């Protein structure tokens, strides 16, 4: 039944907004841009859960329509990415979808396939979802079992328990005197690793692979820029 994945993803937008929200995290690693910061978090009944934050220069906006519509042509600018497909389009911004990485960690994270249950709404400061003037975009996912999309013998079904994208809209000042859209990139990222992997060993490979992550966006961005897109 639809219902039964609208529900789960109705679940899974308000558990990645709730725990992304959430105070008090531990660094794990800080990144070359400054303000960039991978941290974590014991989250009950999830595990240690992990946080991108950094500042990208370009409209939230726009970031949350290239993840809503546009999440086939991610391989294309993001070379973590191998293939984005859209399974289904269930409704209020309800969908599903097949996604194939790449690996990280240096050879922890193995390449790996996903089947991913997303929300994409404009959510209140309160955590409501509007339909204009938003404190932050959301982009939720959650791994679904879906007929038809079985595991493959030949790669790692990857498990993600919570996940999102989280961008909130900032209008800063340049030093030059320009006013200039910008947006506060968070990310969520819970991956049950399958095996018995210690976890000294996944903190420094979950925060590498996040970290990667974002220089591509950058460049994505900065191209777009350049193209008066933005």
């Amino acid at each position: 039944s639809i219902d039964e994945y609208k529900s789960q993803a109705n679940e899974s937008m308000a558990n990645a907004w709730r725990i992304i929200t959430l105070p008090n995290w531990t660094v794990e690693k800080r990144g070359t841009v400054r303000g960039d910061v991978v941290e974590s978090r014991k989250v009950e009944g999830f595990g240690k859960v992990y946080r991108f934050t950094g500042v990208v220069n370009c409209p939230a906006r726009f970031l949350y329509e290239e993840f809503k519509n546009n999440l086939t042509k991610l391989p294309e600018w993001n070379p973590t990415i191998l293939k984005c497909e859209i399974i289904k389009e269930i409704g209020d911004g309800v969908d599903l979808s097949y996604q194939v990485t790449a690996g990280g960690g240096r050879g922890i994270i193995t390449p790996r396939d996903f089947v991913i249950l997303r929300r994409t709404a404009l959510l209140s400061r309160e955590g409501r979802v509007v339909d204009d003037n938003p404190h932050g975009y959301i982009v939720s996912g959650v791994s679904v079992q879906v007929p038809g999309y079985p595991p493959l013998k030949e790669m790692v079904r990857g498990h993600n328990k919570v996940g999102c994208w989280y961008l909130q809209p900032r209008t800063v000042q340049t030093p030059g005197g320009k006013i200039e859209d910008q947006a506060l990139f968070q990310w969520l990222m819970c991956c049950d690793l399958k095996g018995k992997i210690p976890q000294f060993v996944l903190d420094v490979a979950f925060a590498t692979v996040m970290l990667d992550y974002i220089v591509h966006v950058r460049k994505f961005v900065a191209e777009a820029k350049a193209r008066a897109e933005i």
